């Protein structure tokens, strides 16, 4: 509390604070000021909440009315008595005032080949020209790493970037694993942030699998197809099911009971549950994850590995045909379940 450097800058409306000594603060909102390095004043009291947030971190939550700007600044305001380290020695102001430096946003892994990564901040990130082609510029804004620690091999391919949103796609050799995680490299000059840059995160963002399609298994199942390998509870019960999977009428009228037992599908990364649409038992249903589940998980079903992330909207289940049977020497009829429709015309090169 006498002269330290580093924070993490998660949003456009938090900062969180890194010390030396670890601390117990119930309070910390006015104890800090606000200027830039171009010298033009900002918030008074820029933080309106303050909590313990680490072995020494002290959350500083942004009050409203306020925006990031390069090279922002913090110093401990004067008279601050509510933060202290365990040693007793409460803060006092710096001979240089600490700097904000960003940390990347969210990650989801939304296809089998494609990372999406969001920013902390929507504006100012820009990179060195020619990171649509060259994995020397793409490749050395983030490091992709293991459990272990142990960093991938160019495992990325190109990067995409437009105001908020950012997205780095694998490869074929590359193939994607459970329980990795992503962070940046110190010191990296590919990607800024304005008129600043991006520094490595505390502890970076495990990446989560997610769902991509769902199908009829049988006349009355549904498969699901997952972008990593799936693992559920050995012989769940119907309400460990019943939990997961909001099952909605065509028009969205919530289902409270549609599955009785979930397990595995034929592949590693498949599942296969009771009940179907098709069309019928509902004529329009649709599934997915809820906003807060427990149980559907990737590599094990170990707490430390990530949970599947639902997707961004309701997936529709894609229907399938009956059955064919030769009726005549000239004709075959296929059973298709309920009603349907016909787009176009029906001629032969159509068929």
């Amino acid at each position: 509390g006498q002269t330290l450097s580093s924070a993490v800058l998660t949003a456009s409306n938090t900062i969180m604070a890194t010390l030396s000594n670890v601390t117990t603060s119930t309070d910390c909102r006015a104890a800090f000021a606000y200027f830039d390095s171009n010298n033009a004043t900002k918030a008074a009291s820029p933080f309106a909440n303050c909590t313990v947030s680490g072995t020494t971190s002290v959350t500083l939550i942004l009050a409203s009315g306020v925006s990031y700007a390069a090279g922002d600044q913090l110093n401990i305001k004067v008279n601050q008595t509510t933060l202290n380290t365990t040693a007793g020695v409460p803060f006092v102001p710096a001979a240089a005032a600490a700097a904000v430096q960003p940390v990347l946003g969210a990650a989801t892994l939304t296809t089998a080949s494609s990372l999406v990564v969001k920013l902390p901040l929507s504006s100012g990130n820009t990179m060195p020209d020619g990171y649509a082609t060259n994995m020397t510029i793409c490749g050395a804004a983030v490091q992709l790493l293991s459990a272990a620690g142990a960093v991938k091999a160019s495992p990325f391919s190109a990067c995409l970037l437009a105001a908020d949103t950012l997205t780095l796609t694998l490869t074929s050799s590359g193939t994607y694993a459970p329980g990795d995680v992503v962070n940046v490299v110190a010191g990296q000059s590919t990607l800024k942030n304005g008129a600043t840059s991006y520094t490595k995160s505390a502890a970076g963002s495990v990446i989560r699998p997610t769902l991509t399609t769902v199908s009829l298994a049988t006349t009355t199942t549904i498969l699901i197809g997952a972008s990593a390998p799936v693992s559920l509870p050995a012989n769940a019960s119907a309400d460990v099911c019943n939990s997961i999977f909001t099952v909605a009428l065509k028009s969205g009228t919530a289902l409270p009971t549609a599955l009785s037992a979930c397990m595995a599908g034929p592949a590693v990364t498949a599942i296969t549950a009771t009940f179907a649409n098709g069309t019928t038992y509902s004529d329009g249903l649709t599934v997915t994850i809820k906003a807060n589940q427990t149980l559907l998980r990737t590599g094990d079903q170990s707490a430390s590995s990530p949970l599947f992330l639902p997707p961004a909207s309701a997936l529709v289940i894609a229907p399938t045909v009956l059955s064919a049977s030769l009726t005549s020497a000239t004709s075959i009829t296929v059973q298709l379940p309920v009603s349907s429709t016909a787009s176009g015309t029906l001629d032969a090169a159509g068929c």
